[PDB]
């Protein structure tokens, strides 16, 4: 399964957050999907978009939920220099 996340450039994150986000998301994906290789990429695009290839609708809802939860727990897993 391949997971791609795009963030609108109109919303800049500190010079370290994107890499941190991609790392946190990947760990979450691996825990949720032990039997399937998950690859997560994060890049700036004209618009915010989430694309999932090689997954089922239920997997995709769970992933959206995971993204929601990780995103909501940002103060705990995100560290800034």
């Amino acid at each position: 399964m391949r997971i791609e996340v795009t963030i609108a450039k109109t919303s800049p994150l500190p010079a370290g957050a994107i890499d941190a986000l991609a790392g946190e998301l990947s760990r979450r994906i691996q825990y949720a999907f032990p039997d399937n290789e998950g690859h997560v990429s994060v890049r700036y695009a004209a618009a915010n978009n989430l694309s999932v290839i090689g997954a089922t609708k239920e997997d995709k809802q769970r992933i959206s939920e995971i993204l929601q939860e990780t995103w909501e727990s940002a103060d705990d897993w995100f560290v800034s220099e």
